[PDB]
Protein backbone atom coordinates (compact mmCIF):
# COMPACT_ATOMS: atom_id res chain seq x y z
CA UNK A 1 0.00 0.00 0.00
CA UNK A 2 1.33 3.54 -1.24
CA UNK A 3 1.70 5.82 2.39
CA UNK A 4 3.10 9.01 0.45
CA UNK A 5 0.17 10.09 -0.79
CA UNK A 6 -3.43 9.25 0.31
CA UNK A 7 -5.74 9.12 -2.99
CA UNK A 8 -8.70 8.39 -1.01
CA UNK A 9 -8.11 11.06 1.08
CA UNK A 10 -7.15 13.49 -1.99
CA UNK A 11 -11.02 12.61 -3.70
CA UNK A 12 -13.01 13.06 -0.14
CA UNK A 13 -11.46 16.44 -0.08
CA UNK A 14 -12.19 17.48 -3.46
CA UNK A 15 -16.02 15.89 -3.19
CA UNK A 16 -16.18 17.97 0.09
CA UNK A 17 -14.91 20.81 -0.62
CA UNK A 18 -17.57 21.54 -3.36
CA UNK A 19 -20.15 20.67 -1.42
CA UNK A 20 -19.98 22.99 1.00
CA UNK A 21 -19.56 25.64 -1.76
CA UNK A 22 -23.08 24.44 -2.45
CA UNK A 23 -24.03 24.71 0.63
CA UNK A 24 -22.42 28.89 0.74
CA UNK A 25 -24.72 29.21 -2.13
CA UNK A 26 -28.04 27.84 -0.97
CA UNK A 27 -27.05 29.91 2.47
CA UNK A 28 -27.02 32.74 0.43
CA UNK A 29 -30.74 32.41 -1.23
CA UNK A 30 -32.18 31.13 2.39
CA UNK A 31 -30.81 34.22 4.02
CA UNK A 32 -31.41 36.72 1.32
CA UNK A 33 -35.42 35.31 0.57
CA UNK A 34 -34.01 36.10 -3.11
CA UNK A 35 -33.14 33.96 -5.99
CA UNK A 36 -30.44 36.22 -7.66
CA UNK A 37 -28.14 37.36 -5.67
CA UNK A 38 -24.95 37.88 -7.79
CA UNK A 39 -23.94 37.75 -10.67
CA UNK A 40 -24.02 34.65 -12.56
CA UNK A 41 -26.59 32.76 -10.90
CA UNK A 42 -29.29 34.42 -14.17
CA UNK A 43 -28.06 36.79 -16.26
CA UNK A 44 -30.75 37.38 -17.76
CA UNK A 45 -33.15 36.89 -15.19
CA UNK A 46 -31.48 39.46 -13.52
CA UNK A 47 -31.54 42.15 -16.59
CA UNK A 48 -35.43 41.32 -16.58
CA UNK A 49 -36.07 41.56 -12.99
CA UNK A 50 -34.09 44.76 -12.64
CA UNK A 51 -36.38 46.24 -15.90
CA UNK A 52 -39.07 44.68 -14.11
CA UNK A 53 -38.23 46.68 -10.88
CA UNK A 54 -37.49 50.19 -13.15
CA UNK A 55 -41.18 49.57 -14.41
CA UNK A 56 -42.30 48.78 -10.62
CA UNK A 57 -40.57 51.71 -9.01
CA UNK A 58 -42.22 54.06 -12.13
CA UNK A 59 -45.93 52.51 -12.30
CA UNK A 60 -45.83 53.40 -8.28
CA UNK A 61 -44.60 56.89 -8.82
CA UNK A 62 -47.05 57.56 -11.63
CA UNK A 63 -50.03 56.43 -9.58
CA UNK A 64 -48.81 59.29 -7.17
CA UNK A 65 -48.28 61.68 -9.91
CA UNK A 66 -51.96 61.25 -11.09
CA UNK A 67 -53.25 61.30 -8.18
CA UNK A 68 -51.32 64.63 -7.44
CA UNK A 69 -53.19 65.78 -10.69
CA UNK A 70 -56.49 64.81 -9.56
CA UNK A 71 -56.05 67.05 -6.60
CA UNK A 72 -55.21 70.36 -9.36
CA UNK A 73 -58.36 69.52 -11.12
CA UNK A 74 -60.59 69.31 -7.88
CA UNK A 75 -58.99 72.42 -6.50
CA UNK A 76 -59.54 74.23 -9.70
CA UNK A 77 -63.04 73.15 -10.09
CA UNK A 78 -64.21 73.92 -6.15
CA UNK A 79 -62.66 77.46 -7.22
CA UNK A 80 -65.11 77.78 -10.44
CA UNK A 81 -68.00 76.91 -7.86
CA UNK A 82 -67.95 80.39 -6.34
CA UNK A 83 -67.84 82.00 -9.37
CA UNK A 84 -70.85 80.22 -11.05
CA UNK A 85 -73.03 81.15 -7.69
CA UNK A 86 -71.81 85.07 -7.87
CA UNK A 87 -72.70 84.99 -11.82
CA UNK A 88 -76.61 83.60 -10.93
CA UNK A 89 -76.98 85.83 -8.23
CA UNK A 90 -75.93 88.81 -10.79
CA UNK A 91 -78.22 87.27 -13.19
CA UNK A 92 -81.22 87.29 -10.43
CA UNK A 93 -80.17 91.02 -10.15
CA UNK A 94 -80.50 91.86 -13.96
CA UNK A 95 -83.69 90.11 -13.72
CA UNK A 96 -84.97 92.30 -11.08
CA UNK A 97 -83.84 95.55 -11.92
CA UNK A 98 -85.31 95.38 -15.78
CA UNK A 99 -88.97 95.73 -14.18
CA UNK A 100 -90.00 99.14 -14.44
CA UNK A 101 -91.29 100.05 -10.80
CA UNK A 102 -87.58 100.90 -9.64
CA UNK A 103 -86.08 104.46 -9.77
CA UNK A 104 -82.39 105.36 -10.95
CA UNK A 105 -81.73 105.70 -7.02
CA UNK A 106 -82.77 101.91 -6.57
CA UNK A 107 -80.76 100.51 -9.71
CA UNK A 108 -78.10 102.12 -8.56
CA UNK A 109 -78.31 100.69 -5.46
CA UNK A 110 -78.64 96.97 -7.06
CA UNK A 111 -74.75 98.36 -9.44
CA UNK A 112 -73.16 98.70 -6.03
CA UNK A 113 -74.08 94.85 -4.84
CA UNK A 114 -73.16 94.26 -8.71
CA UNK A 115 -69.60 95.92 -8.53
CA UNK A 116 -69.00 94.18 -5.35
CA UNK A 117 -69.49 90.94 -6.72
CA UNK A 118 -67.85 91.89 -10.00
CA UNK A 119 -64.91 92.41 -8.29
CA UNK A 120 -65.31 89.27 -5.63
CA UNK A 121 -65.11 87.27 -9.64
CA UNK A 122 -61.58 89.65 -10.23
CA UNK A 123 -60.10 88.55 -6.85
CA UNK A 124 -60.91 85.10 -7.71
CA UNK A 125 -59.46 85.12 -11.11
CA UNK A 126 -56.42 86.90 -9.82
CA UNK A 127 -55.86 84.09 -6.47
CA UNK A 128 -56.57 80.69 -7.11
CA UNK A 129 -53.77 78.78 -6.81
CA UNK A 130 -52.29 75.32 -6.43
CA UNK A 131 -49.05 75.01 -5.19
CA UNK A 132 -47.57 78.76 -6.25
CA UNK A 133 -49.11 78.14 -9.68
CA UNK A 134 -51.97 80.72 -10.59
CA UNK A 135 -54.98 78.74 -12.56
CA UNK A 136 -57.66 80.96 -13.57
CA UNK A 137 -55.77 83.69 -15.15
CA UNK A 138 -54.60 81.83 -18.67
CA UNK A 139 -51.10 80.67 -17.82
CA UNK A 140 -52.21 77.58 -18.99
CA UNK A 141 -54.92 78.29 -21.91
CA UNK A 142 -54.99 77.21 -25.01
CA UNK A 143 -53.63 79.43 -27.04
CA UNK A 144 -51.15 80.78 -24.00
CA UNK A 145 -47.55 81.69 -24.71
CA UNK A 146 -46.81 81.43 -21.05
CA UNK A 147 -46.87 78.02 -19.68
CA UNK A 148 -48.50 74.63 -20.64
CA UNK A 149 -49.57 71.75 -17.84
CA UNK A 150 -48.41 68.10 -18.42
CA UNK A 151 -49.15 65.06 -15.83
CA UNK A 152 -46.91 62.48 -16.41
CA UNK A 153 -49.11 59.15 -15.97
CA UNK A 154 -47.23 56.45 -17.29
CA UNK A 155 -43.53 55.38 -15.92
CA UNK A 156 -41.83 55.94 -19.22
CA UNK A 157 -40.59 58.86 -21.13
CA UNK A 158 -43.28 59.90 -23.11
CA UNK A 159 -46.60 58.95 -21.31
CA UNK A 160 -47.51 62.32 -20.56
CA UNK A 161 -51.21 64.45 -21.00
CA UNK A 162 -52.05 68.23 -21.59
CA UNK A 163 -54.52 69.82 -19.51
CA UNK A 164 -56.21 73.25 -20.63
CA UNK A 165 -57.26 75.59 -18.62
CA UNK A 166 -59.42 78.38 -19.44
CA UNK A 167 -59.06 82.75 -18.57
CA UNK A 168 -61.88 83.37 -15.95
CA UNK A 169 -60.85 86.79 -15.25
CA UNK A 170 -64.17 88.97 -15.33
CA UNK A 171 -62.85 89.83 -19.01
CA UNK A 172 -63.16 86.67 -20.76
CA UNK A 173 -66.58 86.35 -19.11
CA UNK A 174 -67.53 90.09 -20.61
CA UNK A 175 -68.61 91.17 -17.16
CA UNK A 176 -65.50 93.91 -17.97
CA UNK A 177 -65.15 96.34 -20.74
CA UNK A 178 -61.59 96.93 -22.88
CA UNK A 179 -60.86 99.97 -21.03
CA UNK A 180 -62.41 98.45 -17.30
CA UNK A 181 -65.68 99.59 -17.56
CA UNK A 182 -67.95 97.18 -15.54
CA UNK A 183 -71.47 95.62 -16.59
CA UNK A 184 -74.24 98.46 -15.56
CA UNK A 185 -77.62 97.49 -13.95
CA UNK A 186 -78.14 100.98 -13.59
CA UNK A 187 -80.98 101.31 -16.18
CA UNK A 188 -83.58 99.24 -17.29
CA UNK A 189 -82.75 98.84 -21.13
CA UNK A 190 -78.90 97.81 -19.78
CA UNK A 191 -80.15 95.10 -17.29
CA UNK A 192 -82.41 93.89 -19.54
CA UNK A 193 -78.70 93.22 -22.02
CA UNK A 194 -77.14 92.09 -19.03
CA UNK A 195 -79.07 89.08 -18.57
CA UNK A 196 -77.67 87.53 -22.11
CA UNK A 197 -74.25 88.32 -21.12
CA UNK A 198 -74.55 86.44 -17.97
CA UNK A 199 -76.00 84.19 -19.81
CA UNK A 200 -73.10 83.46 -22.11
CA UNK A 201 -70.87 83.71 -18.70
CA UNK A 202 -72.72 80.74 -17.48
CA UNK A 203 -72.34 79.00 -20.38
CA UNK A 204 -68.30 79.45 -20.46
CA UNK A 205 -67.89 78.60 -16.72
CA UNK A 206 -70.18 75.29 -17.39
CA UNK A 207 -68.07 74.50 -20.52
CA UNK A 208 -64.91 74.73 -18.11
CA UNK A 209 -66.27 72.34 -15.06
CA UNK A 210 -67.34 70.08 -17.95
CA UNK A 211 -63.76 70.08 -19.08
CA UNK A 212 -62.27 70.09 -15.77
CA UNK A 213 -64.34 66.70 -14.78
CA UNK A 214 -63.85 65.23 -18.16
CA UNK A 215 -59.94 65.56 -17.17
CA UNK A 216 -60.64 63.87 -13.79
CA UNK A 217 -62.83 61.23 -14.56
CA UNK A 218 -60.21 60.06 -17.15
CA UNK A 219 -57.83 60.91 -14.31
CA UNK A 220 -59.40 58.01 -12.34
CA UNK A 221 -59.48 55.60 -14.81
CA UNK A 222 -55.42 55.68 -15.38
CA UNK A 223 -55.16 55.14 -11.53
CA UNK A 224 -57.06 52.23 -12.07
CA UNK A 225 -55.30 51.12 -14.58
CA UNK A 226 -51.92 51.91 -12.98
CA UNK A 227 -52.58 50.31 -9.52
CA UNK A 228 -53.61 47.28 -11.57
CA UNK A 229 -50.55 47.28 -14.17
CA UNK A 230 -48.42 47.50 -10.76
CA UNK A 231 -49.99 44.48 -9.07
CA UNK A 232 -49.56 42.58 -12.31
CA UNK A 233 -45.68 43.31 -12.99
CA UNK A 234 -44.43 43.04 -9.18
CA UNK A 235 -45.98 39.28 -9.19
CA UNK A 236 -44.08 39.11 -12.66
CA UNK A 237 -40.78 40.00 -11.06
CA UNK A 238 -41.12 38.29 -8.06
CA UNK A 239 -42.04 35.18 -9.64
CA UNK A 240 -38.55 35.93 -11.41
CA UNK A 241 -36.12 37.04 -8.79
CA UNK A 242 -37.94 35.61 -5.43
CA UNK A 243 -36.75 32.59 -3.78
CA UNK A 244 -39.32 29.52 -3.11
CA UNK A 245 -37.56 29.29 1.13
CA UNK A 246 -39.54 25.62 0.53
CA UNK A 247 -37.51 24.67 -2.16
CA UNK A 248 -34.18 26.32 -1.04
CA UNK A 249 -34.66 24.49 2.26
CA UNK A 250 -35.21 20.87 0.71
CA UNK A 251 -32.03 21.57 -1.00
CA UNK A 252 -30.29 22.99 2.28
CA UNK A 253 -31.03 19.93 4.25
CA UNK A 254 -29.59 18.08 1.35
CA UNK A 255 -26.62 19.85 0.74
CA UNK A 256 -25.54 19.76 4.84
CA UNK A 257 -25.96 16.00 4.77
CA UNK A 258 -23.68 15.37 1.30
CA UNK A 259 -21.41 17.50 3.75
CA UNK A 260 -21.59 15.35 7.27
CA UNK A 261 -21.32 11.90 5.38
CA UNK A 262 -18.13 13.54 3.42
CA UNK A 263 -16.65 14.84 6.38
CA UNK A 264 -17.28 11.48 8.10
CA UNK A 265 -15.48 9.58 4.93
CA UNK A 266 -12.67 11.87 4.65
CA UNK A 267 -11.85 11.28 8.68
CA UNK A 268 -12.09 7.49 7.35
CA UNK A 269 -9.72 8.01 4.59
CA UNK A 270 -7.47 9.98 6.57
CA UNK A 271 -6.64 6.94 9.01
CA UNK A 272 -6.83 3.90 6.47
CA UNK A 273 -2.90 4.08 5.65
CA UNK A 274 -2.11 3.55 9.50
CA UNK A 275 -2.84 -0.64 8.57
CA UNK A 276 0.78 -0.63 6.73
CA UNK A 277 2.60 0.60 10.00
CA UNK A 278 1.44 -3.63 11.36
CA UNK A 279 4.04 -4.52 8.88
CA UNK A 280 6.85 -2.90 10.39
Amino acid sequence: MIINHNLAAINSHRVLKFQNEEVSKNMEKLSSGMRINRAGDDASGLAVSEKMRTQVNGLRQAERNTEDGMSLIQTTEGFLQESNDIIQRIRTLAIQSSNGIYTEEDRQMIQVEVSQLIDEVDRIASQAEFNKMNLLQGDFARGSRATSMWFHIGPNMHQRERVFIATMTARSLNLKGQSGELLSLSTADKSNDAIGTLDAALTRISKQRANLGAYFNRLEHAAKGLMNAYENTQASESRIRDADMAEETVAFTKNQILVQSGTAMLAQANVRPQGVLSLL
